[PDB]
């Protein structure tokens, strides 16, 4: 029955409370979401200034309850069966040679809205590193991630790496590790192993000064 709530056109509220190496930041987003065809589009701001990060290597962290299921495959879907109460989404990102992020989210309803409320830190970043040296290319090259039951704690897990490109041609990666629980009691369902694909597009809107990132993603689920 949490297949409901995402027939339409859902709005998304995403908000996200930062700190770096000391650096505090902070990110408003706003989009809508059709999870029908999985198409995800939000418009996120930095309402503290220039971010200390490069904005690529926050998109993992700004909902994949958005993911298209196949009708094959709606057996297998943890994200919507744990709403309208939510789920909580925890991720350990490890920038190779360089800090590690590591986020705690919670997607949940509320209201009309989907909302996932995030609050990330990260250490140990060298001050002019690839990150907070904002050596990072705008541009994005996703990555398949394999989702997989973890029916002790009642969610999924799931690892996977991510490869930003830099000014130098080189490749900044960051390993991404993921935890999944619900909020509320009521029983979830637990997917056999599958994957996630996405295909996102980052761009900017010319008559946004502020920081920002316009965010074009569309995922599919599939396995194998």
């Amino acid at each position: 029955k949490g297949e409901e709530l995402f027939t339409g056109v859902v709005p998304i509220l995403v908000e996200l409370d930062g700190d770096v190496n000391g650096h505090k930041f902070s990110v408003r987003g706003e989009g809508e979401g059709d999870a029908t065809n999985g198409k995800l589009t939000l418009k996120f701001i930095s309402t503290t200034g220039k971010l200390p990060v490069p904005w690529p290597t926050l998109v993992t962290t700004l909902v994949q309850s958005f993911s298209r299921y196949p009708d094959h495959m709606k057996r297998h879907d943890f994200f919507k069966s744990a709403m309208p109460e939510g789920y909580v989404q925890e991720r350990t990102i490890s920038f190779k040679d360089d800090g590690t992020y590591k986020t705690r989210a919670e997607v949940k309803f509320e209201g009309d809205t989907l909302v996932n409320r995030i609050e990330l830190k990260g250490i140990d970043f060298k001050e002019d590193g690839n990150i907070l040296g904002h050596k990072l290319e705008y541009n994005f090259n996703d990555h398949q991630v394999y989702i997989t039951a973890d029916k002790q704690k009642n969610g999924i897990k799931a690892n996977f790496k991510i490869r930003h490109n830099v000014e130098d041609g080189s490749v900044q990666l960051a390993d991404h590790y993921q935890q999944n629980t619900p909020i509320g009691d009521g029983p979830v369902l637990l997917p056999d192993n599958h994957y996630l694909f996405t295909t996102s597009t980052l761009s900017k809107d010319p008559n946004e000064k502020r920081d920002h990132m316009v965010l074009l993603e569309f995922v599919t689920a599939a396995g194998i």
